[PDB]
């Protein structure tokens, strides 16, 4: 039989870069909230051990797809501890709505959703801790999606504390430019020394994204989108860009501004949700 | 009173790059063993809450030193979970023998030793898991040093399985070139698709380091050292370089080859040990 599984977007409501190790990896303090909007993943079980992604994702080959990578990692990890019933396989299809990149975390969401879904359908019986561990090897943000709650992330992205930030409505704009994450993280002007602070401190401070000053400066398209939206509401970069979000108390106000937006904002409106649509449909 | 604390070197006996995430981070499968050789960190407790590093490290600012970063992170973490006695502080001095970088893990080791030593001396009682967690925020290799045993490391460097590889003797050479880790990791020709395999598979395969082919080609001083050493013994890059190690069954044979070595090898000899000298001193 066929099952459907949400793969929501996220926003980083705040993102602080606390340090960079000698190998180049940046430590962060960041707050994740889900959008009630995203991809939908359909799965049909197989009993011949095969994994198939039936829907190509534009510009990614089958075996590099995070969906396939996640399913094969789960398969291999389970099998190595005798947790994988013989024949365990799946046909996987994605209704893909989230942009590629943008800082909405679509790739990580897809991998989280696949691990959680297949763990359940194959009855591998892995813990959420185990799924989150494994997921972190595939994408920086997979653990927040696997665990399913709005969360303050630190450590190397593995330390997650649930929080319940305001479930606002957002106008999420996608400036017409591609920003690969390394492009921002290699920038010499990137802040990399924001003081580590408590969740109690951060939650009461003004929210900002340390990547924003850089993305705005290097990419005119982000500067244009941000300038346009700040005339209406507090608006920030999510992830390492390019996407930018404007916060509103109600759907009507968000959509009021959307209807005034130029086409080049490539905007949509969605509500922040603290429990993931994945886990909710569970 | 003054206590002394080993901060040993490591070698990666093998290092496989299994993948790279969208954010640029590379996942690895690698085997660590310690050297019975390294830095020594001396600590004197303070009761006024200060942290001082009395010995500056070449080219590294006080507050950018991983010794200071690690001491301050523990203090904050203990204080906020109510596990730091009032006034806990320390004077810290390092007898620094390890090169800067080189793939011997000196910075990570210094940070691990500080965490372990100050956790013990201030009586905070943080677990090894907590100390390894904290440590991984400071350096990629801190967890192996905190947990104190030769180990197979995977995950994002947090998943450590004890292993007992052969305690060989090594001639460790330092080609005369600086290799920042990011330069190797950003290279387009670096392997990033080595199949993730089981520890049993790995332990019974030929050992290699996926970074070596890049380091050799970009920095021919590394190519020189490797070529010279490979005439005498199996030899490989450690970490992302520049250091290269050659393995030997005995100290005599290793020092015999050292004796013949040209000056530009900048070599020393040390024995691999599976229990960290830090943890051995604490027995
Ligand atoms: N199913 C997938 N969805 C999105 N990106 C994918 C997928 N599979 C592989 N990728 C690759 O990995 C990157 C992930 O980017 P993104 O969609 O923002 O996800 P995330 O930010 O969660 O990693 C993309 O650049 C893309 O080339
Ligand atoms: N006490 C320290 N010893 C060595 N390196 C340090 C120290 N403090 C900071 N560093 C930084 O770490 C890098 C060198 O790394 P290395 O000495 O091999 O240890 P590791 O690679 O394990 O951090 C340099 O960029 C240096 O500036």
């Amino acid at each position: 039989m066929r099952t459907q599984w949400p793969s929501p977007a996220k926003l980083n409501l705040f993102l602080y870069i606390t340090g960079q190790r000698a190998d180049g990896y940046h430590t962060l303090q960041t707050l994740f909230q889900f959008l009630d909007y995203g991809d939908t993943i359909s799965i049909e079980l197989r009993d011949d051990g095969d994994i198939r992604l039936l829907t190509p994702v534009e510009g990614v080959e089958h075996e590099d797809n995070l969906i396939v990578r996640a399913a094969r990692l789960l398969m291999k990890t389970a099998a190595d501890s005798g947790r994988l019933p013989t024949g365990s396989g799946a046909n996987i299809s994605i209704d893909k709505r989230l942009p590629m990149g943008g800082g909405l975390g679509g790739g990580s969401s897809n991998a989280a959703t696949v691990l959680v879904a297949l763990n359940h359908l194959w009855q591998c019986g892995l813990s959420m801790d185990e799924l989150a561990e494994m997921g972190l090897t595939l994408g920086a943000d997979v653990p927040v999606f696997v665990r399913g709650h709005a969360a303050f992330a630190e450590g190397v992205g593995e330390i997650l504390t649930p929080v319940d930030p305001p479930e606002k409505w957002y106008l999420v704009a996608h400036p017409g430019v591609s920003i690969p994450t390394p492009v921002i993280f290699k920038d010499p002007e990137l802040p990399r020394n924001t003081p580590k602070r408590s969740i109690e401190t951060l939650l009461k401070c003004e929210f900002s994204n340390d990547c924003e000053v850089i993305a705005r400066k290097r990419f005119r398209e982000v500067d244009a989108v941000l300038s346009w939206l700040l005339e209406y509401a507090p608006s920030r970069l999510t992830g390492t860009g390019a996407c930018v979000f404007a916060e509103f108390d109600t759907e009507s106000e968000a959509r009021q501004v959307l209807e005034q937006a130029p086409e080049w904002l490539n905007g949509f409106v969605a509500k922040g949700v603290n429990l993931s649509p994945l886990h909710r449909a569970m």
